[PDB]
């Protein structure tokens, strides 16, 4: 028990926040271009004092391959912040 949900598809809000903050950690670690057409193709979920959300993200024509990336949002009454761990390549199949 704890574990991750199953993959499932992402909210067009979840893209809306969780895509620019994948995209500038992919960016600032040199592992992508500023050109890059990041997609987040599957999300699954892990709640513990807040939630992780574990994606996996595919690069477009400037950036191909994919990666796996865990975004922690803690809960509002926490001192903790919103923090992207590190990207990890991964097969798109």
């Amino acid at each position: 028990v704890g574990g991750y949900t199953e993959p499932r598809s992402v909210t067009p809000e979840e893209r809306s926040v969780f895509q620019p903050m994948i995209l500038s950690k992919l960016l600032t670690a040199g592992s992508v271009v500023s050109s890059c057409e990041l997609e987040l193709l599957q999300v699954s979920t892990q709640v513990v004092a807040g939630t992780n959300y574990k994606f996996k993200v595919s690069g477009g024509a400037t950036c191909p391959g994919c990666w796996e990336v865990v975004v922690f949002v803690p809960l509002y009454s926490s001192k903790s912040a919103t923090s992207v761990g590190t990207p990890t390549r991964v097969s798109c199949t």
